[PDB]
């Protein structure tokens, strides 16, 4: 298999694709600025730690 | 001028069998197990994921 | 409707002076420190990573 980054704006945008998306791709959603990696029939969110203007 | 990107496997050994490789970076996806690694000078650190979402 | 991708660098201070190149939505590695952070509207979402193994743990 291969994988990637895909992003979207939104989490409705987002939703409307994530079947078209295969596993091991990770997702970006804007909106809330969200991780999420692709698994086999479903997806898992990538703990993050808050935003910051600095990388701590 | 780096750039690295995700690579995945579909099992454990199969990734073992081909990480050395693999440079210092990248993220590695083993799908039979559902894990995710950064991948970093001779070893390794697991992404904490939380429970699968339909 | 976009793509990112991982970006890498050695240290932090040159991270930080090309940051600016670097889209919402693409992922950042630092040698330094082996840190991972999600590049978000003028900020960072650092990655949570459990401690480095010589094996995947």
């Amino acid at each position: 298999c291969s994988s990637g980054v895909r992003c979207w704006a939104t989490r409705q945008a987002m939703l409307g694709q994530v079947h078209e998306v295969p596993e091991g791709w990770l997702i970006f959603v804007a909106e809330q600025e969200e991780l999420y990696v692709r698994v086999q029939n479903g997806f898992r969110k990538v703990q993050l730690e808050a935003r910051t203007p600095l990388p701590r």
